């Protein structure tokens, strides 16, 4: 019948096809910020042009100084330090570090890099344990020895760099204990909707959490599964706004934006409308979800309910 159901089209992709074969280099260090930096409390900004979107219209900000969010890209351990800093002057409550990548990473001589492969896609398939024991050997191996590390540039190719003989190997989890930051691993692979595994774990954790939790999700960019994880606190948190507000909200104070939109992709990205167009339609599954679930504490697991409530692509 249906081998892979909508958003879950990533599971017909080869992972012995774009395994790693560089550490790449996830940020330089020289901003005091990581980029795309931003907070639920933030004032909304004007959209971006490719989005098609309608500037002239205002939404709903009901619910946004409470949602307490914040998201950005990957980080130096000094600039998680200034996220944090930042984050704490808006609550008392403990800040937790979200980390929703799936792809090994963690810092070299406290530089940050990842394992990078084919579309970033070295850990495809992997269930999030053999994720993160991947990681943790990946870079236990790396102490003492002599790497290269580098950043991607034209074709996404390794591009300039550096090589040294690492003396001190850090985990994410570490660098954020560190930081006073609570750590949360979401092993969600790159450009594609999480899967439904991904969002249950994540409502699992977001049921438990102290009223007052502030959450400071990330990814590698910071844009694409980032984005995706704030919209659904968002909607989690605040059923009542609607979908349309979300979405343009979530993406006027710097996000992606979730909502249909002309796509327009290069030759050499073409592989990835499938994965816009599937996020699109899952977005409103889980919009979906929600408004069903929203009774009860989401005591029903999003797994369960998306295999009786299988999304119709568009």
């Amino acid at each position: 019948t249906v081998t892979e159901p909508v958003g879950s089209y990533a599971r017909a992709e080869r992972p012995q096809d774009f395994e790693g074969f560089v550490w790449r280099l996830d940020n330089d260090g020289k901003e005091a910020l990581p980029r795309n930096f931003r907070t639920s409390a933030d004032a909304l900004r004007a959209p971006e042009k490719k989005f098609h979107l309608d500037a002239a219209y205002v939404p709903s900000r009901e619910g946004m100084d409470a949602l307490h969010i914040s998201g950005s890209s990957a980080f130096t351990p000094a600039q998680l330090k200034n996220v944090a800093a930042k984050l704490r002057e808006k609550t008392a409550g403990p800040i937790y570090d979200v980390d929703l990548r799936q792809e090994s990473h963690g810092y070299l001589d406290g530089i940050p890099v990842s394992w990078y492969g084919e579309r970033d896609w070295a850990n495809l398939g992997k269930s999030q344990h053999e994720a993160l024991a991947d990681e943790r050997h990946r870079l236990h191996a790396a102490l003492h020895k002599t790497v290269y590390i580098a950043p991607l540039g034209k074709h996404k190719l390794p591009e300039g760099g550096e090589v040294r003989r690492v003396q001190k190997v850090q985990t994410e989890q570490e660098v954020a204990e560190a930081a006073g930051m609570r750590y949360f691993r979401i092993a969600a692979t790159d450009h594609v909707w999480p899967t439904p595994e991904n969002i249950d774990r994540f409502l699992a954790f977001y049921r438990t959490l102290p009223q007052d939790a502030w959450l400071h999700f990330h990814c590698e960019a910071g844009v694409g599964r980032t984005t995706a994880f704030m919209v659904m606190t968002d909607m989690l948190k605040n059923p009542s706004v609607s979908l349309k507000d979300i979405l343009y909200r979530q993406h006027e104070i710097g996000g992606f934006y979730y909502g249909e939109f002309p796509i327009k992709t290069k030759d050499k990205d073409s592989w990835k409308t499938k994965y816009y167009r599937e996020k699109i339609v899952m977005i409103e599954q889980f919009y979906r979800y929600v408004q069903e679930n929203r009774a009860d504490g989401y005591q029903t697991p999003w797994s369960v309910w998306l295999k009786s409530h299988p999304a119709k692509a568009l």
